[PDB]
């Protein structure tokens, strides 16, 4: 009795609808899109990046650091569309800032049940 990919978007539509009227907010570098503060079943978990972010070492950085975090929040997370997308000078981030950007952008998108400390 687990879930599945629902918690994640694969697809365009799922990519669209957050896009669409969903509420998306942003910290310093780091933007964060949700949907219904709580009308799913799954959190839609997404990864997005810019393209004048760098090299794919810096649009991976954003992404690892990410899924790794997502990771431990993983059981953090709410149902509500959730995605973190990289404005772009989030590239200068690292695997130690990227996943202090969650610690905001992410503490705005409201995908935390409160938001351990």
């Amino acid at each position: 009795m687990l879930l599945e990919k629902a918690y994640r978007i694969k697809k365009n539509a799922d990519f669209q609808r957050i896009y669409k009227k969903g509420h998306s907010v942003a910290n310093r570098q780091f933007v964060v899109y949700t949907c219904n503060n709580k009308e799913i079943d799954h959190f839609r978990l997404g990864i997005s990046v810019s393209k004048k972010l760098g090299n794919a070492v810096l649009r991976n950085k954003i992404k690892r650091a990410i899924r790794e975090n997502f990771k431990v929040h993983k059981s953090h997370i709410l149902a509500k569309d959730i995605i973190v997308i990289a404005r772009q000078p989030a590239k200068d981030m690292t695997t130690l800032q990227i996943q202090n950007s969650l610690e905001h952008v992410l503490k705005i998108a409201k995908v935390f049940n409160k938001k351990i400390k």
